[PDB]
This record gives C-alpha cells, sequence and structure tokens, in this order.
C-alpha cells in the first residue's frame, strides 16, 4: 500500500525543487523540503474524505505551485494564461488526432481490410498532424510559455470495419479541430494576441480547410458510388483516388 | 426615385457627345447640349404613356443616334449592318456559353459533387469559349465595326445534380451555337462577305464540330454504362475519360 | 403574351424540384407540384396590382424557397448569410471589372486608337480579374456556400476616346473594388469569420494595392507629360512603360 | 549674427510655397508671400516670451500648415492621421535601431575588442533594419501618406566594453520595437485599417519574433558559460555560434 | 519634471565609469562615484545662470573627461585630435548625405511623382554613401581612434516637386562633400598624415569626381531639353538615361 503512495508523493517533491544543482549548496535543504512536503501530504491525507477530490486538489496544488516565481521568461511579452491553456489544449487535440490517424493507418494495413492506399493516406495525415503539433510546440517555446504535456487519450473506436465509418470519424475529428481553432482565435482576439492569431489563421487554417474539403469530397464520392453496399466501389476509389 | 432618372438621362447625354476634349473649345457647348437633351427627355416623358415602351423607344433612339456621322471607319470596306448585328449576337452567345461553362466548372468543383476531371474539362471549355470570343472581337475590330456589348444573361439552371443533365445542356448549347453560326454564314453569303464567311467556316467550325462530336460521344457513353442509375459508372467515366 | 409567361413560370417549377431523379419514384409527383405551382402563380397574378412589385415578390419568393431544408452543407461551419451575400456581391463586382477591362482591351485594339501595349495591359488585367473571381468562387465552394450568379451589367462607357478617361475609370473601379473589400472585411469581422478575413487580406489586397498604386502612377505620369493635349506623350508612354 | 534667424525663417517660407514653378506665373507673388511671412514672424517674435515655447509653437504651426489643401492623395482611402503618425514613429524607431546596430558592428570591429563574427552579425542586423525601414517607407508611399523624417537620435551608450551589455541593450531595443509594433497594431485595429494590420503582422512580426528568440538564446548561453567572467567563453561563442 | 534631469545625469555617470565589470571589485565604488557626480551636478546647477550655456559646458566636460587615461590605443601611431575630429565630421556629413539620398529615393517613389528610375538611382547613391561611411568607420577603427556618433540631421527640403531642384540639391551636397574632403586633406597634410591622405585621395575622390561629373551632365541635359517646363523631357530622361 506504498507503491502508489510513493508515486503520488514523488510528484510534488520534484515539482517544488526540480533542479538539484550540486554546483552550489549541499543536499540538506532538499531533505528538509522533502520532509516538509511529506508532513504536508500526511496532514492533508488525514484531513481528506474521498479519493477523486483528493486527486483534484493535488492537481490544483501542482498547477498553483508551478506559477510562483520562475522569473516568467525572457521572450514572453503580453501573453495571458488563458492563451497558454488554449494552446496546450490544441496541442493535446493535435496529438490525439495524430494517434487516431496512426490507428486508422495501422487498421487498414491489416489482413482483414487489405487497403494500402488508404493506409498510406492516413499515415501521411498522421505525419502532417505530427508536424503541426511540433510547429505549435516550437511556436509556444518561442513565445516564452510552458508546455504541460498530459496523457494522450486512446481512440474510442478500434474496429473501423469498412471505410465510410472511418471517413465520418475523420470528418468529425476535423470539425472538432476547426472548432478548437476558432475558439483559440476568439480567445486570442479577446486577449489581444495578434501574432498568434495571424500565425494560426495563416500557417494552419490553409491546410485544415483543404483537408476538410478533401474529406467531404471523399464522403460524397463514397455516398454515391454504392458504399458500403458495393464492394467494387471501394476498390475503384482505392485504385484511382488515393492510388 | 430620381436616382433612376439620373442614371437613364446620363446615357443619352454621354452617347451624343462622348469625347469632351478640352484641347480645343471650352465647355459651354457641352452644357447647352446637356440642357437640350434634358428638355427633350422632359417633353418625351410628358408625352409618354407606359414604361416598357418608353425604354424601347429610348433604346431605338440610342441605336439611331449612334449611326450618324462618325466617318464610318478607315478599314471598313463592304460591310452591312446586318452582318454587324449578327456578329454582335454571336459574341453575346459566346459570352453566355463561357458563363455557363464557368458555372458548370464551379458546380462540379463543390463538395456535394466532388468531380475534379469534369470541372477541369468545363474550365478548359470556358477558356476555349473566351478565346473564341476574344478572336471574334479582334476580327470585328479589324474590319472597322462597332461592338455593342449588352448584358450577359445568367444560366437558367444552377443545380445540375448529376452529370447527364449537364451534358444534355451542353449539347443543346452547342447545337444553338452551331445554328447561330449557320445563320451568320447564310447572312454573310446573302450580303456578299467572303472573308468573314471563310474565317467562320475555317477557324471556328473545325473546333465546334469536334466539340459537338465529343459531347455526343460522352452522352452515348453515359446512356449505356448505367447513368444516372449507376454511381460507379460516373466514377469510371471520371477516372478514365477526363482523367 | 404567353412566351414571357412560360419563361417566368418555368423558374419556380424548376427551383422547387430541381433534380428529377428517375432512379426512384415515378413522375406523377412532379406533375402534381407543377400543377400546384401553376395554381399558385395564377392566384397570385390575379391578386397582383403592378409589374415591378410582382417581379420583386417573385424574386423574394425564390430567395426564400431556396433556403428551406437542403441539409445546409457538409463542410460549412459557422457562416452567416450576410457573408455569403457579400461574397456574391464581390464576385459580381469582380465579373463586372473583368468585363470592363475586356471592353477596354478591345477598344484600344481597334483601328481608331492603335495602342497595342495598352490593349495587352488591359487584357492582362482582365485575366487577373478572371483568376481572382475563379479563386473567390473556389473559396466559396470550399466553405459550403451557394453561389447565386446574377446578370453581368454592361459598361456604361463604350467610347473611351483617349487614354486619360480610361485610366480615370479604371482608378474609380479599383477604388470601388477596394471599398467593397473593406466592407466585406468589416462584415466578416463583425460576424466572426477569421479564415475568410485572412484570405481576403492576404491573397487579394496585396495585388489590389499594387494595382491601385500602378494606376495612380500612370495617371500622375499622364497628367504631367501633356496628355491629353500632347499626342507624342501618349506614344512615349506606350513605347516605354507598357512596351 | 543673423545665421540662426535666417535658418529658422527659411523653413516656413519654404513650407508655405515649396514648388516655385516658373512655367506659369512670375515671381512677385513669392516675394509677397515671403514678406508676409517675415512680418508674421516679426510680430510673433515681438509677442513671444521664451525660447522653447517659441520653437514648439513654430513646430505646431508648421504641422498645421502642412495639412491645408494638398488634394490629400490619389491612392489614399480610409486612413486617419493617427496611423500616419504611428507609422512615422515606427520608421524613426527603425532608423534608430539601424543606427544602434551599425554602432555595435563598428565597435566590435575595433582593435580593443577584436570580434569579427559579432561585427558581421550586427552589420547583418543593421542591414535587415534598413530593409525593413525602406519597406515601411514604400508601404507608406503606396498608401498615399506623407513621411515626416525627423532627426535620428544618437546611441546613449558608445563603450560596450564586453558583449553581455550589448546583448542586453539589443534585447531591450527589440522589446521596445515589439511594443511599438503592438501599439501600431492596436491603433490600426481601433481606427479600422485591415491592410496595414495584416502587413505588419505578416511581413514584420515573423522576423521580429525570431530575432527576439535568437537574442534571448544568446543571452541565455552567455549567462551560463561564464560570461563576462570567462574570457574563453566569449571566444567559444564567437568561433562557433556566429562563426 | 525629473525625467529630463535623470536623462541628463545618466550621461556623465555612464561616461565616467562605462564598464561595471563584476569580475573583480564590488559595487560600492560605483555608488560612491554616482553620489559624487550627483553632488557635482547639483552644485554646478546651483552655480548656473541659463540653459544653453549649461548644455555647452556639459558637452565640453564630457569631451574633456573622455580623453583622460584610456591608454590611447594599441595601433594608434602619430595621429592628432584634429584629424580625428575631421574624420568624425566627414562621417557625419556622409550619414547626412545618405539620409538625403534615401529621402530623395522615397520621394520619387511616391504616387505624386511616379519616377522609378530616379528612385533606383537615388537608392544606389544612398547605398554608395552608406558603404563609404562604413569604410571610413572601419579605417578610423583600424587607426586606433574613437568615433563620436552625433545626431543625424533631417533634410531641410521634403517636397522636391519636380526633378531639377533635386538635382541642384544633390549637386550642392556633392560640392559640400568635396569641400569637406579638401579640408580633411589639407588638415592631414598640415598634421603629417600620409596614409589617411593617400586613402582619401585614392579610394574616395575617384568616385566623388565621377558622381559630380554625372550630376553636372544630368543638370546640363535637364537645362536644355526644356525642364521643368517640358513634361515629356522628364519622361525621356527617365526612360533612357537612368532606364
Amino acid at each position: 500500500t506504498q507503491d502508489l503512495r510513493s508515486h503520488l508523493v514523488h510528484k510534488l517533491v520534484q515539482a517544488i525543487f526540480p533542479c538539484p544543482d550540486p554546483c552550489a549548496l549541499k543536499d540538506r535543504r532538499m531533505e528538509n523540503l522533502v520532509a516538509y512536503a511529506k508532513k504536508v501530504e500526511g496532514d492533508m491525507y488525514e484531513s481528506a474524505n474521498s479519493r477523486d477530490e483528493y486527486y483534484h486538489l493535488l492537481a490544483e496544488k501542482i498547477y498553483k505551485i508551478q506559477k510562483e516565481l520562475e522569473e516568467k521568461s525572457q521572450v514572453r511579452q503580453n501573453y495571458h494564461q488563458d492563451a497558454e491553456a488554449a494552446i496546450n489544449r490544441q496541442i493535446n487535440l493535435e496529438l490525439y488526432a495524430s494517434y487516431v490517424y496512426l490507428s486508422m493507418s495501422c487498421y487498414f494495413d491489416r489482413d482483414d481490410v487489405a487497403l494500402k492506399n488508404f493506409a498510406k493516406y492516413f499515415l501521411h495525415q498522421s505525419h502532417e498532424e505530427r508536424e503541426h503539433a511540433e510547429k505549435l510546440m516550437k511556436l509556444q517555446n518561442q513565445r516564452g510559455g510552458r508546455i504541460f504535456l498530459q496523457d494522450i487519450k486512446k481512440p474510442d473506436r478500434d474496429d473501423w470495419c469498412s471505410g465510410l465509418n472511418a471517413m465520418e470519424s475523420a470528418l468529425h475529428l476535423e470539425k472538432s479541430v476547426n472548432q478548437s481553432l476558432l475558439e483559440l482565435h476568439k480567445l486570442a482576439t479577446d486577449k489581444n494576441d495578434p501574432h498568434l492569431c495571424d500565425f494560426i489563421e495563416t500557417y494552419y487554417l490553409s491546410e485544415q480547410v483543404k483537408s476538410i474539403k478533401e474529406l467531404g469530397d471523399h464522403v460524397t464520392n463514397l455516398r454515391k458510388m454504392g458504399a458500403p453496399c458495393a464492394g467494387m466501389a471501394e476498390y475503384l476509389f482505392d485504385k484511382h483516388t488515393l492510388g
């Protein structure tokens, strides 16, 4: 009953003093801070009541202590925490979309589907999502902001069966990404952020709109040839459009 | 409603004296002409009766004052006004055909159709119609004739739905263009115009006949594969014929 | 008159049911709808009073019935009808500008003017306007919006005489286009449309500002050399600037 | 000596009538205007009180007479004087930054410093600032606006000693330039100027953010290797980063 | 009311001790020096009388204290302060000429002038002046001399109207530059400076004489064709000489 306890206590004691630099002081202040954090954790667990609210309070405490006196940054100029949280959520959504596209590329590449062009297209889309996520991370690093990488969620659907359901899921994901981008643009406009707004509306929407249009065209073509009730239509769309 | 009155009176006062050259006389004769035209318009409107006949009489007056003493031309030799009117009608029909082809290219390029090859073919046809119209305009300018550009009419059909109706409309439009060209040839033969007749029968019919034959072949192929009751036939004709 | 009656009744009966698909039901519901529309037209013509208000009411009815339950679109996300109407008006203005530039190119290419460089420049400007109009149409199609192509108006001036009046008309047309673009930008900003705003301010204004500056420079050069009271100045500006 | 009096009176008499065109009238109206301006200056100097307020009133009078009836411009459409003043201040700041970068490049190129890579980098930065200033001037000229070139201020620091102080000064200058650009963007947004806003946020911020990030990285590298208390660290950063 | 006081006191306290090196002593001697300078400024402001003479005395004190015991230089051999002041004045004149040429290039590039060849020529002349100024700065740095960058003065004329006045101003500026170069040569000859004399008479006069000759030829051509009373002459000189 101490493994999970050790894992949950080794987070705050590392978030408080993350750089144990031995090129200055000794290592007794670190031990004092560890003992103080252990006592605080003990008393707050004694004064607890449940388990989920305890984890929520721990997360809130970690988020509060990580914004104390870190000298802000050297290149950060006029940037609110709401824009940072929006960028973090957008990066998380980009990573989730890349994971979903990777799962789609690996599903159509199996033996029960046998569709190489769809797998290659989904792999290219996953690579584009990864490049967009890396570009967002680099832009956030250039603006002097922290990046809080959370846990990447797993795709809710693993068996795509045919191809129409996968196209509908991709279209819904692209619509959600577009809605998130619109919310980010609105938040940057309401919080005075011209550079991020211009960067998002220039080097991101120009590709997202084209991707949404291509997915809509693919769905329209699939919903007219005879899919999913036409096995030859899928082969024709495979050996011509993405082939 | 005086804005319409000003817009309808600013046409004749500009058609009478279209070149207010300040490198000679002053600007009192122009004012006298404007006052005379205003008085004429006033008395004619007081001696009117309806609205459509008034516009028809104004159009007839404009057409009759634009053929007064403009020294004809310096390169115009043996050319009747009937041939000029026929060339103007042919140019108007060419512009209408180009507009219809542009509308067809922009309709198939949407998201509810998703047909890129048909859109590219219609765009190429619109470009060919535009080049033919420009060539007709240049030929009319080289013969010393006036060009009366009217208003380009809008396509009567905006929702082409499938592709068979668009092909039938294009075939009917090409048949109408061929009939207009035959009427122009007959009028030029009856009015002694060998140069225009030869130019039309050489540098125009050779492409119109091929276009009509190609459209007929496309219609025959669509009316045998299973269109419009076959979604795969449209994709096959897209990814092979125009692809 | 019954030909005009047939032409005006064949619009609503085609706008109500535009896709007579024979791959499902028969053709008796279409006949019933045609009879109902004919009865409606008859009673509304019996309950009429004039002619212009009748056409206005018919246009309003057509515009109302074309926004019923067409499933909106598959790629349309956050887009008000005001922005669509503004895009339609901008496309109409672009087509009118292209027509005016074509008329200018064909006027200077005649025998009474003899200016090939001005004609080539006006033809290039008309081609640029056509490309911009096609790009606007493609952008509207990618956003899931309808395109209502109206009637292209004819140029109010046909005899440009010299070149200074043509330059002034082109400058006024460019100023009107810039004002329309500013109004479109303001409407997109007030209706929350970041993508269209960015696209218009990036891939359109960068060329419109340069065109306005070039036309202003040409007007300044013409209003200093001696035009229009200097025949050699026009030849010098032709065989150097646009030559 | 009347040197200063003549120098201060030769500015208003040249700002009132700046174009003594001899291709029209004679030269007696110019003499009358000069005499009137001399009488006005005499009476205003008799009704003066100090020296600094006199120069301020003269500057205000010059600024108010230079906005009388100059026909505005031929390409200026929707542009307030506040945006023009902001563009002038931005151009002045760009010129000051270019002068400071030139001074930095010439200081490190001396014999008491002996740093060629830093001098080359500062010269490249000065060239970039000069190109940005020329681009701003060209953009202001294309919008039909006046450019009021003031006096370029001298750098407050001439002896940069080491390299860390120069990097801190460059970082502060870049932060001031970014703040000025943000103020210009806010003023253009509050005064309805989409074209200038887009141009500034596209063709200027993309380089300013990268320059600020590079300067921050250089400062971070210098504040970790041992500078300024490490002579070898400067040589290592010279013969690797900028070498 | 203390902003100007702080700005004027932060000059001497920085000129006395310009290198606050923390790699040796502490920071109490700097505070003592600042307090002493503040007391000196206080007593000398109490013992003042006017404002302009106060600034002159401050400038003289700054110039005196900047020549105390800076170990002269390591490459400076036989070089009097008069030659250094002459080089500084020549550099200031070169910067002023570059600024005037930039203003001329930006004025002719506007919309009310429309002269691209003149603008390009003036930009090339400004680039040549900038290169000459950089070469002079590098030569002064190689001789072990200080460079006192003052404030660049603004051009006295902003509205050049035509082109003849601009050519006359450029000719007068080139004559002033030639006179300054002759004075510098005479001062270097009277103070025994063969290297600087040879460098100035070789790598500077060879271009200045050619520039003066070209400007004289341009003025002679403009004063014979009909300028400024001939609008076609300016266009001919633009589209042939500098075109």
